[PDB]
This record gives C-alpha cells, structure tokens and sequence, in this order.
C-alpha cells in the first residue's frame, strides 16, 4: 500500500499540498497534487490518517526524508510539539497520478 516514493521524485510540500513527479506505466513522467488535507487528523498532538482540517491546528508542514511529513499540531494543553507520520502509508502512485487508497 502506498510507497508512492518508489516511482516519484523531486517531491515537495507546502502547506497541505503534496506535490510530485511520477512515472507512469506506459513509461514518460507525470506531475500532479492532492490535498491531504481530507485524509490527516490532529489527536491529541499526533497526526492521523482521518479527516478534520489538521492544517487548521498545525503550522511549519515541511517535507522530511524520503516520504515522512513533518510538523507542529497544537495538543489539548494549546502546546505546539513535534509530531510526524508515514506518507508511504495510504499514498500511492496509480499510473502517474497520485490517489489515496
């Protein structure tokens, strides 16, 4: 499931988009984004795979490693602490074109 890093590069995020450059099945490369916003949750100061506008409680998204997403969300206590999750998870590449799944 996911690993969409191992046919995408140069990828890049800002904000809640996540950006890449894939290859498609028939061969040539593909470029496409897709909010994750309707996919990733804030509980309690960790990221989850739900929606709920996480971007609405956590600042500085930035790309970190291969295919980890690393920010700061806002914990009950209205405290800003690290928290990260695994991209590879539910993204895949499905022909050149990103999708959750």
């Amino acid at each position: 499931l996911g690993k969409f890093s191992q046919t995408c590069y140069n990828s890049a995020i800002q904000g809640s988009v996540l950006t890449s450059t894939c290859e498609r099945t028939n061969g040539g490369y593909n470029t496409s984004s897709i909010d994750l916003n309707s996919v990733i949750e804030n509980v309690d100061g960790s990221l989850k795979w739900q929606p709920s506008n996480f971007i609405e409680t956590c600042r500085n998204t930035q790309l970190a490693g291969s295919s980890e997403l690393a920010a700061e969300c806002k914990t009950r206590a209205q405290q800003f602490v690290s928290t990260k999750i695994n991209l590879d998870d539910h993204i895949a590449n499905i022909d050149g074109t990103l999708k959750y799944e």
